[PDB]
């Protein structure tokens, strides 16, 4: 199966997922000087007050914090989006060292990690239907840099010892994802794809300009997770990021002047 190693990583994915070489792949480098303010963007609304987290899962690639998306409880609206997008899960991508780990880059700069809050367009009824549509998903991306600790991340960090290996899950109720957001909602947006197989071109990306700070100790705990299953030789879960892909016939728009 696909992964991040030398023999099954991003440079190999195209052989089973030919869309890997497609016209709107993600992530991309965000050239901050070429990105243009877009007055047609509406105010962005992140409405997570009633979010219901359920479970945290090590899926062998990353860990997902899953939400009850059976009804409109945490949603994303506004900005570039037409209609209502429901939060289904969040996860991260990170590096083996602080100097890499993000998927998007900013003027070629790599951050230590990147948080993805994944939402599906409720007009399509379910996630599987949404990923058949050009506007099926919206992913809110947030960069992580290493400095002061992020208090709202600590509950995540502290459960990771219980989901060390692929296929393990744990209860993760009553987690507030609002504690993972920076102060500012300034953002860049562009049309793209899932960054892992199946690489489907369904995503409106909304990437916040302001990174959150996390402590070295917090990201070191991410790096103690395992790609492998229980009992198998240890492969540390690190460098689970896809590099930037060609921008092709796209423009990145900014929410800020
Ligand atoms: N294309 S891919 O990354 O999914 C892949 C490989 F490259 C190699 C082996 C199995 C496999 F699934
Ligand atoms: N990393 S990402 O947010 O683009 C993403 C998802 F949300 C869901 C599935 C695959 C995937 F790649
Ligand atoms: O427990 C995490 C969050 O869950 C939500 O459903 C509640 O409405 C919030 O008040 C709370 O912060
Ligand atoms: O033709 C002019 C237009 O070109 C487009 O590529 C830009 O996105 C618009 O902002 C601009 O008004
Ligand atoms: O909020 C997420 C989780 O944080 C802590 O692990 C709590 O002990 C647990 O009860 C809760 O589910
Ligand atoms: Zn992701």
């Amino acid at each position: 199966h696909w992964g991040y190693g030398k023999h099954n990583g991003p440079e190999h994915w195209h052989k089973d997922f030919p869309i890997a070489k497609g016209e709107r792949q993600s992530p991309v480098d965000i050239d901050t000087h070429t990105a243009k303010y877009d007055p047609s963007l509406k105010p962005l609304s992140v409405s997570y007050d009633q979010a219901t987290s359920l479970r945290i899962l090590n899926n062998g690639h990353a860990f997902n914090v899953e939400f009850d998306d059976s009804q409109d409880k945490a949603v994303l609206k506004g900005g570039p989006l037409d209609g209502t997008y429901r939060l289904i899960q969040f996860h991260f991508h990170w590096g083996s060292l602080d100097g890499q780990g993000s998927e998007h880059t900013v003027d070629k700069k790599k951050y230590a990690a990147e948080l993805h809050l994944v939402h599906w367009n409720t007009k399509y009824g379910d996630f599987g239907k949404a990923v058949q549509q050009p506007d099926g998903l919206a992913v809110l991306g947030i960069f992580l840099k290493v400095g002061s600790a992020k208090p709202g991340l600590q509950k995540v960090v502290d459960v990771l010892d219980s989901i060390k290996t692929k296929g393990k899950s744990a209860d993760f109720t009553n987690f507030d994802p609002r504690g993972l957001l920076p102060e500012s909602l300034d953002y860049w947006t562009y049309p793209g794809s899932l960054t892992t197989p199946p690489l489907l071109e369904c995503v409106t990306w909304i990437v916040l300009k302001e990174p959150i700070s996390v402590s070295s100790e917090q990201v070191l705990k991410f790096r103690k997770l395992n790609f492998n299953g229980e009992g198998e030789p240890e492969e540390l879960m690190v460098d689970n990021w896809r590099p930037a892909q060609p921008l092709k016939n796209r423009q990145i728009k900014a929410s800020f002047k």
